[PDB]
């Protein structure tokens, strides 16, 4: 039923974690997800529920094509994974989506 755009979902998640995470962790989450929000918006993804295993794989490959180190990429995908778990809990995305996130 509920629907959130990438930006809305990103802001919601950061506020949600703004209770059990240090300021630096929130910033890290913000920096990591910033790449996803811009990518999703440019790819015309207007609602997080629109995400699929294919789109997630496209994103992973896109990031793998950047100048980021494997260690940095892993932490980025892990945050992406935790983000989707949160959204799945609040009915914003399909319950079987977070599992489709590949964390190298």
């Amino acid at each position: 039923r509920p629907s959130l755009s990438p930006r809305e979902a990103r802001d919601r998640y950061l506020a949600h974690r703004q209770t059990d995470a240090a300021d630096a962790s929130i910033k890290s989450f913000r920096y990591r997800l910033k790449h996803f929000v811009e990518w999703a918006e440019e790819r015309d993804i207007t609602a997080m529920r629109e995400l699929t295993g294919w789109k997630l794989d496209e994103y992973e490959t896109f990031r793998r094509g950047s100048d980021v180190s494997p260690a940095t990429l892993n932490g980025e995908m892990q945050t992406l994974k935790n983000w989707l778990e949160y959204l799945a809990r609040i009915d914003v995305v399909d319950e079987d989506l977070p599992e489709k996130v590949h964390v190298p």
